[PDB]
């Protein structure tokens, strides 16, 4: 009466659907042999180096198919807006400056995160953390890329770790010889966009979970840099599994799922509701960032088994840095999933001077509406947690709000390394809503008046924007590399340099684009759409 | 300037702490070998099925030291409530009971969950999940357990699978020959109280995390069954990284991890916010279930290092039924964690209320007392939990009426595990009420479900159907359920559903069954001060 039913039964458990190329020469690393009469693989740890470091170096420059296509959709599309189109030129555009290969597309080059599957017969010395780690210290610290992981020296005191260690390294053990990855390069902004509920089975019919969806996509806002890999996950043996699903799906790691289940509790993609999500983001009207149709690129829904008292749902997104890269190793040596090398084959405002007086530049803004496309030019200084904080604590302390929150714009942002003959390594915003609980305060304190970034903010910040005369500016999200290379032509650490990318710089731009989201007279551009 | 540094370093990465039992014989199947200058181990696929079995049926019966002493400190503290006294000493007498092996210490029996750590050179043919697997169905299968999973058929159409399978198996590629595992065996009222908090550094003072801790300890509730075993994790490289270390952290799986941080990103044990969990439970008033000190047994909170622009933060706790097991196979055979066998060591006023009267005058004798009241019912529930009352909704919008039999008894909200042979009723403790609230009020304005009998604080819309409709809800304690069982249900026969399984409606007679009110007629609720 015993049926083994395994969760996750794919129909292309090796991903055969995906293009990979050899690693030149790679069969050197790997000996087929055979033990006790059954065929094994003995594989040089050398291997996983090599393999990590060109898979988190390539994934900086180039992307999918899928994803490069959503961006077209939403540039042809004739029921897009005139802003969906803009944003997605804009990221092509970006894309194929990254494709260079020497600018990351986005400043947040974010967490190596290693999904492994070592066979049973797989040998590689047992050493995988650790070559795998060398690999990945190897791609930060010798390519143009970023720094951006916090290291807790007590539950408060923090320091940059200097490297991107440590990694995420999730390594399994599963049948045969082989060792099989997915690699991802994960985004601190969409990896903060991954949500968990605790639902019931009163959800569990169409008009309720209609609704559910309705209401939730919302509260992802345009805070992850839409369009969005849009993934559900209803249901879950635990909450940790709900949220590995969903973030799996949102890597398209799922697609070979079967679309039916039964009585064994399979997982399977559920095509209909994943319809029924576009449909909600298309009608949204919430757009590629600042309104319109293209909110989405696709969406995945997998439905899972669960406990009769427990319902746990997962929601995720892949951002406009979706960079994940499957790979493996073999007999024959190391492949690696191969990306678009030419993305260019996918592509078919008020002047702002930031050069007076701070108090004639909001005089300037306050004579329009939100929705506003401006192009600034001048000086920003830029500024994001830590400093706020470190600021915040220095004003609790009765010393004043520093003398370079009162000159500029303040402009949310961490770069990455400068490569090496060039003004500015990628330097696109950061998630504007993180640094909400320092508006009012900093304003009340005859600062910030006007900040740039990108996301919906609370409406403590639009309160506070109408109270003080104070604006808020949405940048275009993900468009790190060419605003580097076209926009910013001068950066300058400032303070707190031991904060690395956290610290605040001055940069002077030119040509820097971007929609006045809040105003000085209590309106928001995102306030009919994200309500 | 290559430094690696494991993100996780315990002290005592094999539980050298724990004491473990050999499984007599089992050095049988294993055998060492040597292949390319290496030792390995051939393991046979049979262990597995062995070690799950053993494992997933000792758990129903036994507990861990730390949580029995937890136990005895709600007794003898001479600064916990009575409440506190009397809940802890039931939860000790249902130990003693489910010691016996027969009743289960939960009707609850949980989703296996196993995490195993297979080493590079330790050989088992990699047919693991299928013989772990075996080994969960033999254990639920051949003992008075229950079969808690439900399939999903499409979307919306769902099935109990018959068996509790599928399991959650998580086998990690790791070092070495051997094959070490944690089983769990986690109830679903407390994988519910799993939550994920996406935070910012804003948090990250003294004063915010305070407030933090205050305001989200409450939301936690009493609906897990407390004193709970409580794990907070601050930080973490993924929202599913998070979540899983904290469930970990709940089993003490992480009790050996350094206590300070390095400029490399370590993770580690805070004792300090440990202790301020602590009293933040404490302090709380909540108490283990019913007003009082013992919120919470302990806390483990777990710092880990998170990414520049995140700050992902995960709570949750081990109820009442803390089930896990540590063990390993290596050279000698299969070893695996000794838990208590003799709980009873470890053990140093009501309103008499008969239900087999009009339910009319059930609820009159029921308005005659103050919320927190102790009773004790004699006589008639009707059983019906979440899919019984979604079923019944459902026909109610396709314009059929409330069943009778929702109108004559109190609603008991419960699903059993299997009757041991000879017994009247396997185990039959209640589940959640939160869970039920959104069908009270339109239950009661259909004259029914006037009276309800569960678990856990309810929603403010319970307490507006009480008082709008003269109803009433009480409290049973959580978690007793073996000697709910035992001593308290005498006859269980199923009324409606039967193709549903545990989640039928039953028709259950009881004596002498402890309850508290929680919510009466008047507007009031004995949660109202402590969970605001
Ligand atoms: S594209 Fe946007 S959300 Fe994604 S990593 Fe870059 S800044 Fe963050
Ligand atoms: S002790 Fe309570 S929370 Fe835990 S499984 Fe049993 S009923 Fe659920």
């Amino acid at each position: 009466d015993f049926h083994f039913s395994a969760i996750f039964q794919p129909t292309d458990p090796h991903h055969h659907q995906t293009e990979f190329a050899k690693v030149e020469g790679s069969e050197k690393y790997v000996e087929e042999v055979e033990v006790f009469g059954r065929q094994a693989l003995k594989v040089n740890p050398e291997a996983l180096t090599i393999l990590a470091h060109r898979a988190f170096s390539d994934v900086h420059h180039f992307f999918r198919k899928d994803h490069l296509e959503g961006w077209r959709r939403a540039i042809e599309d004739p029921e897009a807006s005139d802003n969906d189109r803009y944003v997605a030129t804009t990221l092509l555009k970006n894309a194929c400056i990254a494709a260079g290969r020497v600018l990351p597309s986005c400043q947040d080059t974010g967490t190596a995160i290693v999904l492994g599957k070592r066979g049973e017969l797989c040998w590689t010395g047992g050493e995988d953390e650790k070559y795998l780690s060398k690999g990945i210290w190897n791609a930060y610290r010798y390519h143009n890329l970023r720094y951006s992981q916090t290291a807790a020296l007590d539950m408060f005191k923090e320091c940059n770790t200097g490297d991107n260690l440590p990694a995420q390294l999730d390594l399994l053990a599963v049948p045969g010889s082989d060792y099989e990855f997915l690699f991802i390069a994960k985004g601190g902004g969409s990896a903060n966009k991954a949500y968990l509920y605790q639902e019931t089975k009163a959800l569990l019919n169409p008009k309720s979970l209609r609704a559910f969806i309705e209401e939730k996509l919302k509260t992802l806002g345009t805070a992850a840099c839409p369009p969005y890999h849009i993934a559900l996950v209803i249901g879950g043996t635990s909450a940790e599994m709900t949220m590995k699903t969903v973030k799996l799906a949102s890597c398209r790691y799922y697609d070979s799922l079967p679309t039916t289940g039964d009585k064994y509790g399979r997982a399977f993609r559920d095509p209909e509701w994943e319809k029924i999500v576009m449909e909600v983001a298309q009608k949204s009207g919430i757009g590629a960032q600042f309104g319109g149709k293209y909110f989405a690129h696709q969406a995945r829904v997998i439905r899972l088994p669960r406990h009769g008292a427990s319902c746990p749902v997962g929601l995720a997104v892949s951002c406009s840095a979706d960079r994940q890269i499957l790979a493996h190793i073999n007999k024959s040596g190391i492949y690696i999933e191969q990306l678009e090398q030419n993305p260019a084959q996918y592509l078919p405002s008020v002047k702002v001077d930031l050069k007076r007086p701070i108090d004639k530049v909001r005089q300037q803004l306050s004579q329009y509406p939100v929705g506003t496309r401006v192009m600034l030019n001048g000086t920003l200084i830029v500024a994001r947690d830590i400093a706020h904080a470190k600021i915040k604590e220095m004003m609790d302390n009765g010393e004043p709000l520093p003398e370079y929150m009162k000159t500029s714009p303040i402009y949310y942002a961490g770069p990455a390394k400068t490569p090496e003959g060039y003004a500015s390594g990628s330097f696109g915003p950061t998630t504007a809503g993180r640094m909400d609980s320092y508006v009012d305060l900093f304003q009340s304190h005859g600062g910030s008046y006007i900040t740039l970034a990108k996301g919906n903010r609370s409406k403590q910040v639009t309160d506070a924007c109408k109270k003080h005369g104070g604006f808020y500016l949405g940048s275009i999200g993900g468009p790190a590399a060419i605003l580097a290379k076209d926009s910013i032509k001068q950066v300058t650490c400032l303070a707190f340099p031991e904060l690395g990318m956290e610290a605040v710089w001055k940069i002077e731009v030119e040509d820097f684009p971007a929609f006045i989201v809040v105003d000085d007279k209590g309106n928001d551009m995102y306030s009919k759409t994200l309500a």
